[PDB]
C-alpha cells in the first residue's frame, strides 16, 4: 500500500518536501523555502514506521533514495544542491510556479466547508481560488461571503435563540432578588437584527481578509464546471470568463424550498429572509416541522410574538420521537400555537410589506385539516421551513459527468471524491452525509491535508452529535431509541433515563419533571452506549463532551463509574438507574 | 477468591437471597418476601460466570448448594419450605428482626455521603439509623437535614452564582433588543435569600420524607462512637443515651477553620452564615484564596456590592496555577478587588449588626503586605474562607481506635474502612480523596451495596472532574500542567490551547480571547489526554462529559476524530491545534 500513497501522494501535491527532522541538508531546503515565502507541504519520513520503505519508492520517480526531495505537481524537482541551484540562479519562484492549470484547487462555494478546505489547501502550497455568489432570495435579501451558517443558519439563528432565552433570564431575575418588572419591558426586533447584522458583518469581513492573508484568490462571481479542469465565472457584471484548476471541490451547499401553492413565493418568506428582516414579522405562521421551523417560531415566540407552527405529520422527522414530542410540547405550554395535522393551500395579500416604516404586511393563510375543516386565518408573516435542496442543475453542465442521486446530492466515495476523480463534494450537498457546519469543515480540512500534504486520515461520518436550540435545548448522539430497537429488536435494547430540573429552576419556579434524558444501549455489547439524548438548558454543552466518550465506544459501566460534577444537568448521565423495561416513572 | 467474597458476604449482609432467575421456588420466596414487606438483597447466580463456584461455597454455610438459600445476618435461614414455614406460622417477621444490634448500620453524619450510604442501606433490609446534628456557628446559625452542599455549601453557592449571572444577563438583554435599562436594576439581598432558604427548606424536609419512606430512622442528635459498636446520642434535650449498630459510617463532614486573631470569631463569619445572613453584607472583605473564597467574593460583586479579597500567597493553591490566574484576572477586571500578599492581624469592631432592620455592623480590619506597608480599611461584612478542617474530636473516643491523619482525617483502605473493620468513613474526612459531592454520594452508595447486598465495585477516585464556579466558570478533570511535568518531564508533555469566545458574547460586547481551554497530553502514550481545563460560561456542562471519555483513555487523536457541536463553547475541544511547545499565540 506504501507506493500506491506514494503515488497519490505526489501526483496530487502542489508544493511538497520529503524530509527528515534532523537532517541538516532538509534543514537548508526548509530555510531557502520559508525565506522565499514559498509555502510547501512537509513529510518527516523519521516519524512514519514505514519511512524506509518510502524513501525507496521515492527513486521511482526521482531516481534517489536521499533526503530532502522536493516535489512539484507531480515532478520531482531536486535535492538539496538543485534546489538551492534553482534558488540563487533566481529561478526557483518560476518552477513552484509552474502549472497546467490557474489553480491548484478551486473551491465553488464560500461556505463553512469551501472556506475551510480552501484556507487549509493554500497552507500546503496550493493556488487556490474561492468561488461565492448569493442567489437573491425572491424579495431580494443577499449577504455576503461564509455561507449558510454565518449568514443565515447557526449563527444568527444562535444568535436570536439568545434573545429569547434572555425573556426567560429576565422573569427568572426577579425570583433571584433584581428589581426588574418583566411585564413592563419590551423586545425591539430591529435593535436586535442590527446587532447580529453587524456580527454577521465582521464575519463576512474576517473571512474576505483571512483569505487575502493566506494568498487565497476570493472571487464573487458564480462558478460553473463545465468540463473536469474548466470552471466557467460569471461575476457581477455579466462578464464570463473560464478559469482552470487542478483540483475542484464542490460546496454549494442548499437553498428552502417553496410549496407549489399560490402566493408561496410572492408573500412568504424563509429562513434566508428572516435574520435580516428589515420589519419585525408580527403575528407569524411558520409551516413546516423541521429543526429550523422550531428554532424559528421558539425564539420569535419568546420574544413576545404570537406565533403558529403548522404541521403535516410529525415534528422532526428523523430524530427520536418520544424526544421530539417532548420538544414541541414544551413549546406548546409556553406560547407556541400548533395547527397539527394541517396543509396550506394558497397565501392571499392583504397588506404590502411597508418598506419605508419598516413594518409587516398582512397574509390570509387558507388551508386544511385532515379531518376536513378548514384553516383561515390572517397573519402577519408566513415562513416556509418545509425542507432544504441543493441547486447544483446551475453549478455542473451534467456533461462532466459528476454523478447525483435522485434528490440531487452528490455521490461520493468515502474520501469525498466524485465520479470526476479530480473534482470532489463536501458539505450538504455530500449525499447520505450529516448537514452540519462542523461536518463540512472537517470534511474539507480533512480532505485538502490528502490532497495536498500526503494525509490518510478519513472524516468519521458516524456518531455525529447535534443540538437542536428549540427554547427547551435538545442534544443527541447516536441512535434514536426506534432506530436502535429496529436495527437490533426490543430484547437486545436496555434503555435508561430520567427527568432532572436545573438548580437555575428551582428559586425560578420553573417545572419538575420536564427536562428528561436517556441513555439507548445494546444488551449484548457490554451494554454499549447506542444513542444518547438530552432535553434541558445548554444541551450542546452537555452532549459534546460524550460525543468523544461514544466514538470511544463507552458502556453504561463508563458512565457509571464516572463521577458527576455538582450542581449540573449534565451529572445526572453518571447516575442513570431506572430503566424503560422496569416500567419505574423516571420522574423524581 | 469466591470464597472468600462469600464469607464477607454472607456475614455482612442484613437480609440476602440466593437466587436463580429461572427459579419457581425462588419466585416462591421473593414473593413471601415481598407480600411480608420484607426488603432484602437478590443475588441471581445464573448471571455470575462464577455462580456454580458460589453455589458449591453455599454448602459451607448451608449444609445444601441449591438455590433459593435465604441468610438473616450470617446465619442461613431456609430453603424454599423453611421460609414458608416461619411464613405460615408468622415466625417469619422475628426471624428477619433478629440481632444482636439495634441497627445493622448507623450512619454518623446527615450529608451528601451519610444520606446516600443510608437509604441505598435501606433498600437491601440493613436496619439504618440516621444521625445528624448541625453545631451553631458562633453567631447561632443552624440548618436542617443534608448536610454542607444542601444547605451552606454546593446549592446555595451556586443558586447566589446565577443571581450574580443574571446580573449580567440583564447587561446583555439591551443588546440583544430588551427595552431594559440596566442602570436603573438594583438587587435585594433578602428578597433572594428567602428564595434560597424556602428552596434549602425543600430539601430539608424532602430528606426527612425520604428516610420516612424508606424504613431509616432519622434522629437529630449528636453520636460519638464509644466503642466499635456502640453510639451514644445526645439530643436536644440533652438527654444522653446509647444505641448499637453492626456496621457504623462515619460521614461527619468538615468546618469552617477561623484564623488565630483577636476579632476574628467574635466579628467575622464564614459561608455558614453567608447563605441564610439575614441582612445584607455590604462592604465586604473576604479573606482567603480558596474556591470558596473566590465563589463568594465573585457573586457578591456582581450583586452590586463592594468586594475586596485579601490573599495571603496565590489563588486556588493546587488547582492548575496558570488558570487561577485567569479566573482571578477575570475577577479583578469585573469590580472585584485584590489585596494581594496580605495578611489580616486584627478585626475591631466599629458598629454592632442591626437585628430590627436587617442591617450590617461596621469592622475596621487591620492587617499587612508582605512589603511592610499596613492595611487598615472599613468594612461591613467580613469573611474567612481559610480551609475547612474535620471535626472528629467531637465523635469518636480516642480509645476506639480509629485512626486519624495529622489533620484529622479518617485513614481508610480503598473500600472505604477504617482501622476498626466495621467501621467506615465516607465523604470529607475521608483522609486523601477530593472532597466533593458526588464523590461522597457515589462512596457512599457504592459502600452500601458491598456491605448489605455483596457487591464488589470500588469507588474510582481518579480523574474526578470539578468545576469553580467563579464568575467566569472554571472546569478541569486529570492533572495540572505543572503536575503533569513534573510527574513525566516536561519533554514528555504536550500542551494544546486556544481561546475562544462565546458566541452569546459577540452581540454583547463581551471580551476576545479571555475564555480559554487547554488539554494537557503524555507524548509517549500516544498523547494521552491526562488533564482537561476550561475558562468560560457553564464550565461544568462543558466538562463532565469529558470525564466519561478521559476514564476511558482518551488521546488526542479521540478528540480531533470527534465532531463538534455548533455552535458551542465546548465544540472548540474537538479542533484544538496550537501547542505551547510552538510558541504560537492561542489567541483567535
Ligand atoms: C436556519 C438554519 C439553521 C442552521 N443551524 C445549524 C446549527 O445550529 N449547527 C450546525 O452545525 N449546522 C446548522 N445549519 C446547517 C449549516 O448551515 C450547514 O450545514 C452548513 O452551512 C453547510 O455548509 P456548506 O459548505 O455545505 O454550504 P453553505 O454554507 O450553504 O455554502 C455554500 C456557498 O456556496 C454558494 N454557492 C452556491 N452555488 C454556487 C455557485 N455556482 N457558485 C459560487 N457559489 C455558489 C452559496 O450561495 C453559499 O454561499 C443550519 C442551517 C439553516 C438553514
Ligand atoms: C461554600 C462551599 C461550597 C461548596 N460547593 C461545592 C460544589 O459546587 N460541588 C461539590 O461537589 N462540592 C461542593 N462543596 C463540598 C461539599 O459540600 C462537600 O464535599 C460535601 O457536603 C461533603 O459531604 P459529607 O457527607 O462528607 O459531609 P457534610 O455534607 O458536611 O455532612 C456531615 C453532617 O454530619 C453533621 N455532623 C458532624 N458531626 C456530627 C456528629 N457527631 N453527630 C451527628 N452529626 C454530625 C454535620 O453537621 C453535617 O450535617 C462545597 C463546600 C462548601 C463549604
Ligand atoms: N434534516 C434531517 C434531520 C434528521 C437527521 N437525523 C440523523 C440522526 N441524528 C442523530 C441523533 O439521534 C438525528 C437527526
Ligand atoms: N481544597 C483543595 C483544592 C485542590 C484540589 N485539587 C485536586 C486536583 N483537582 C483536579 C483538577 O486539575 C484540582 C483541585
Amino acid at each position: 500500500g506504501t507506493s500506491q500513497w506514494l503515488r497519490k501522494t505526489v501526483d496530487s501535491a502542489a508544493v511538497i518536501l520529503f524530509s527528515k527532522t534532523t537532517c541538516p541538508y532538509c534543514k537548508k531546503v526548509k530555510d531557502v523555502l520559508a525565506e522565499a515565502k514559498i509555502k510547501h507541504a512537509t513529510i518527516e519520513l523519521d516519524q512514519l514506521s514505514n519511512g524506509s520503505a518510502i524513501q525507496k519508492c521515492l527513486a521511482s520517480f526521482s531516481k534517489i533514495e536521499t533526503v530532502p526531495q522536493m516535489f512539484v505537481r507531480g515532478k520531482f524537482i531536486g535535492d538539496s544542491q538543485t534546489v538551492l541551484k534553482y534558488y540563487s540562479n533566481d529561478e526557483l519562484a518560476g518552477i513552484v510556479n509552474e502549472s497546467k492549470y490557474d489553480y491548484d484547487l478551486i473551491v465553488i462555494g464560500g461556505g463553512s466547508g469551501g472556506l475551510a478546505a480552501g484556507k487549509e489547501a493554500a497552507k500546503y502550497g496550493a493556488k487556490t481560488a474561492v468561488l461565492d455568489y448569493v442567489e437573491p432570495t425572491p424579495i431580494g435579501t443577499t449577504w455576503g461571503l461564509g455561507g449558510t451558517c454565518v449568514n443565515v443558519g447557526c449563527i444568527p439563528k444562535k444568535l436570536m435563540h439568545q434573545a429569547g432565552l434572555l425573556s426567560h433570564a429576565l422573569e427568572d431575575a426577579e425570583h433571584f432578588g433584581w428589581s426588574l418588572d418583566r411585564s413592563k419591558i419590551s423586545h425591539n426586533w430591529s435593535t436586535m437584527v442590527e446587532g447580529v447584522q453587524s456580527h454577521i458583518g465582521s464575519l463576512n469581513w474576517g473571512y474576505k481578509v483571512a483569505l487575502r492573508d493566506n494568498q487565497v484568490t476570493y472571487l464573487n462571481a458564480k462558478g460553473r464546471l463545465i468540463s473536469p479542469h474548466e470552471v466557467q465565472i460569471t461575476d457581477k457584471n455579466q462578464k464570463v470568463s473560464t478559469i482552470t484548476g487542478n483540483k475542484i471541490i464542490l460546496a454549494t451547499g442548499e437553498r428552502p424550498k417553496y410549496p407549489e401553492i399560490p402566493g408561496a413565493v410572492e408573500y412568504g418568506i424563509t429562513s434566508d429572509d428572516l435574520f435580516s428582516l428589515p420589519y419585525f414579522p408580527g403575528k407569524t405562521l411558520v409551516i413546516g416541522a423541521s429543526y429550523v421551523a422550531l428554532e424559528c417560531a421558539g425564539f420569535l415566540a419568546s420574544l413576545g410574538g404570537d406565533v403558529t407552527v403548522m404541521v403535516r405529520s410529525i415534528l422532526l422527522r428523523g430524530f427520536d420521537q418520544q424526544m421530539a414530542e417532548k420538544v414541541g410540547d414544551y413549546m406548546e405550554n409556553h406560547g407556541v400555537k400548533f395547527a397539527k395535522l394541517c396543509v396550506p393551500d394558497e397565501i392571499k395579500q392583504l397588506k404590502v410589506v411597508d418598506t419605508e416604516n419598516n413594518k409587516p404586511g398582512l397574509l390570509l393563510v387558507k388551508g386544511h385539516y385532515t379531518d376536513g375543516k378548514k384553516f383561515e386565518e390572517e397573519f402577519e408573516t408566513v415562513i416556509f421551513a418545509v425542507g432544504r435542496e441543493p441547486q447544483l442543475s446551475k453549478v455542473l453542465c451534467e456533461t462532466v459527468g459528476v454523478k447525483l442521486d435522485k434528490n440531487g446530492r452528490v455521490v461520493c466515495t468515502d474520501d469525498e471524491q466524485t465520479t470526476v476523480s479530480n473534482v470532489y463534494a463536501i458539505g450538504d450537498i455530500n449525499a447520505g452525509k450529516p448537514q452540519l457546519t462542523p461536518v463540512a469543515i472537517q470534511a474539507g480540512r480533512y480532505l485538502a491535508r490528502r490532497l495536498f500534504a500526503g494525509a490518510t486520515e478519513l472524516t468519521d461520518y458516524s456518531n455525529v452529535a447535534t443540538t437542536v436550540f428549540t427554547p427547551l435545548e435538545y442534544g443527541a448522539c447516536g441512535l434514536s431509541e426506534e432506530d436502535a430497537i429496529e436495527k437490533y429488536g426490543d430484547k437486545d435494547i436496555e434503555v435508561y433515563h430520567s427527568n432532572f430540573k436545573p438548580l437555575e429552576w428551582t428559586v425560578a419556579h420553573r417545572e419538575d419533571n420536564v427536562c428528561y434524558m436517556k441513555l439507548v444501549c445494546r444488551k449484548s455489547d457490554n451494554m454499549r452506549v447506542l444513542g444518547l439524548h438530552v432535553l434541558g438548558p445548554n444541551a450542546g454543552e452537555i452532549t459534546q463532551g460524550y460525543a468523544v466518550a461514544i466514538k470511544m465506544g463507552a458502556t453504561k459501566a463508563d458512565f457509571d463509574r464516572t463521577i458527576g460534577i455538582h450542581p449540573t444537568c449534565s451529572e445526572t448521565f453518571t447516575t442513570l438507574h431506572v430503566t424503560k423495561k422496569s416500567g419505574v416513572s423516571p420522574i423524581v
